[PDB]
RNA sequence: UGAGGGCCUUGGUCACGGCCUUGGCUUGCUACAAUUAACGAUCAACUUAGAACUGGUACGGACAAGGGGAAUCUGACUGUUAACGAG
């Protein structure tokens, strides 16, 4: 395994654009 | 070429005007053209329907009800650290 910031920023920097994708994952579904 | 009207006139007749007779614009019948009258004339009919000045549109620029965010425990419970609850 490696560290990379890439991935570490990618992870830290979020934490709201995932919730808000699966909310309308399940909006859709429930649509 | 026949008829009817108009201007002429000639004799006889009755006191300029009647009566009886004599010879020279409309319409009728026939003969050759026209049938693109597919034209012209005349009488009679005919007047101007338009009003109103409502909004939603896509765009350009600020408000919009109001402190936010993440993860766990937990309650009914699908196809991704799923979702949901003003717990």
């Amino acid at each position: 395994v490696t560290f990379d910031k890439d991935s570490r920023l990618d992870y830290l920097t979020g934490f709201h654009k995932r919730k808000l994708q699966r909310q309308k994952k399940a909006q859709e579904f429930i649509k």
